[PDB]
């Protein structure tokens, strides 16, 4: 049968099909099983079009550089498109099947106590700041600039660093710097050890009931980003639809959970 | 055959030649690089059932309970199976791992303000005063391990290793530890995990009279690497003559 096709050939004896097949199915069967029954089952359910893969496709570049060319020489175009659709997919879901209460909110409100959000730009030099401090003072926009300058990971954010506190959760010489700012102050260059900062203070925290509405999407955006919470989110869609698997092997993949 | 249903769902049937697929494309390397490499280490190196059995044992006992629910959802055979291949490449890579000089100092110069100790745990202190008591009548401390201590080590006469001053086990532990001298044998330490007797067995030395003993530590810190294992291995693999006929897969042995 194909199963008896060599899939490498070996002095020591070959691999055939059925032997990969067999393999595969005791390490990755389960796994598989339910990306493609999820992926088909919610396709189903949402519809994602072209238009909305190609732009999740596209922050995926920017955050995997380079690299990126690799991935698509080894696994093909179409295979990534079909990731991506899967992750848009299952964040579809998380979305129709999150609820995030009041409970949440005020809880997260707690917990930004005493915090500040702020955006900041890496560089190497001291004349490399001042000439984005120029920039900046021409009146060329703070996360464009980021975007073309600063070294940090939250470049592609336009320099977003979201809250944190004085204490900890970053450099002593930063946050002092940071905290010292006024709401929507740029400062002037930082020194630091990873090099100059232009850092701008985008928010104080206040009030809850004024914030509500804000901290809610936070909250969300939040769980959207945490994969157990996403899976808690898709199972729930996955029982509602009547999968029967037929193979023994990966029965009960679907069962509970 | 490959039409054959393993999913049924409302919006349609994942079929096994679907399954072989994506499989393939996510694990099918990997999967591919284990089945030839225990063809071949297999062909050259010859394990017993009792090498096998013996790792098996090991594996109940640090893996209590968890253990049989593995042995549920695979099976005995599989679990022996992929015990034999680990011992394939156990033996390919003690053959093939080559420690350099280099390898021997940088592990002789990781060794700077670090301790060996052994130890014996135990669950009551009233234990603990018996294993005391018996020692100072000349009885071995690592004699004294294997009948006594509760800890995984204890199959090493009670062996620690090195280990640094940034509590490694314990902070409690490791405090208790380095007040000792080279010999000497500590009192009962209350912690987590019970009560310790802790014997420090080694200072670190010159490095020529350590460096022919360390060759073999440095040997055995690289068999707990995979990656360490997989490059000996691939050695091995050198002299065998794979070919890999699939499209998708062309490109898995021929490493950067």
């Amino acid at each position: 049968s194909g199963d008896k096709e060599v899939i490498a050939k070996t002095d020591a004896g070959d691999v055939t099909k059925g032997e990969l097949y067999t393999n595969m199915k005791k390490t990755a069967g389960a796994s598989v099983l339910t990306q493609l029954v999820q992926e088909k089952v919610l396709d189903k359910k949402y519809k994602v079009s072209d238009k909305e893969i190609d732009n999740k496709l596209k922050e995926y570049k920017t955050q995997l550089g380079d690299q990126y060319t690799a991935l698509e020489k080894q696994y093909g175009k179409d295979y990534l498109k079909e990731q991506v659709k899967y992750e848009l997919l299952t964040q579809k879901a998380a979305k129709d099947n999150i609820k995030v209460t009041d409970a949440d909110i005020k809880e997260y409100w707690e917990g930004l106590k005493g915090k500040i959000r702020a955006s900041h730009i890496l560089v190497a030099d001291k004349k490399t700041a001042e000439e984005v401090e120029k920039k900046l003072k021409k009146g060329e926009k703070f996360e464009d600039l980021a975007k073309e300058y600063s070294t940090d990971s939250s470049a592609s954010k336009g320099g977003d660093l979201g809250w944190f506190a004085k204490e900890g959760q970053m450099d002593e010489t930063f946050s002092k710097a940071a905290f010292k700012l006024k709401t929507g102050e740029v400062s002037d260059p930082v020194k630091t050890q990873y090099g100059y900062h232009i850092i701008k203070k985008t928010e104080e925290r206040g009030k809850y009931d004024d914030m509500k509405k804000e901290l809610k999407s936070e909250v969300l955006e939040q769980k959207l980003n945490d994969n157990a919470a996403v899976q808690e989110a898709v199972q729930k869609v996955m029982k509602k639809a009547d999968i029967e698997v037929k193979d023994k092997d990966l029965k009960d993949t679907f069962n509970t959970s």
